[PDB]
């Protein structure tokens, strides 16, 4: 698929073909310095974002957190939070998501970050969308 280039930020955009294993997509943007504390890569399903499979929520709080949770019905299940951050705000990132059979594997700049266990069938996502304190450059797959 053709990468998106310089969406705006909120993004939502198609993957064309779904997820599938071994898919790999990566969003690279530049963390915000002036506008808020938290963004999201959310793999969803079309576009309520009430059904999301993998929510990955970096939040530039308490230290500095990334939530990953999922979205069913509207209702947020409950949330593994990773208490590292490989992110800073006001610098440059390459976000790397790996599908695979059971889990997701994201990559930081390069490095494994978090495996996330799917808690709902990969190939219903369809859609990749993006909010919160973020620019991105580009969404690759
Ligand atoms: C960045 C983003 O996509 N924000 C939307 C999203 O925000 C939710 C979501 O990140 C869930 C994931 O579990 O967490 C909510 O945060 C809360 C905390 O703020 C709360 O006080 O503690 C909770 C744990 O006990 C939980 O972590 C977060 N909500 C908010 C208000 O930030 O989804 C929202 C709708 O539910 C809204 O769309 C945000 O924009």
């Amino acid at each position: 698929q053709a990468p998106y280039l310089s969406p705006a930020v909120p993004f939502s955009g198609t993957i064309q073909g779904g997820l599938q294993d071994g898919l790999q997509i990566t969003v690279n943007g530049t963390v915000l310095s002036s506008s808020g504390t938290r963004f999201a890569v959310n793999f969803q399903t079309g576009f309520s974002g009430n059904d999301i499979a993998f929510h990955f929520n970096p939040r530039f709080e308490d230290g500095g957190y990334v939530v990953c949770n999922t979205r069913q019905n509207g209702s947020w299940g409950p949330e593994e939070r990773k208490t590292h951050m490989p992110f800073q705000k006001g610098m440059p990132f390459d976000l790397c998501f790996l599908v695979q059979s059971s889990d997701f594997k994201v990559m930081v700049n390069g490095i494994l970050f978090v495996q996330y266990f799917h808690r709902v069938p990969f190939h219903r996502v369809d859609t990749i969308s993006v909010n919160g304190s973020v620019q991105l450059s580009y969404i690759s797959f």
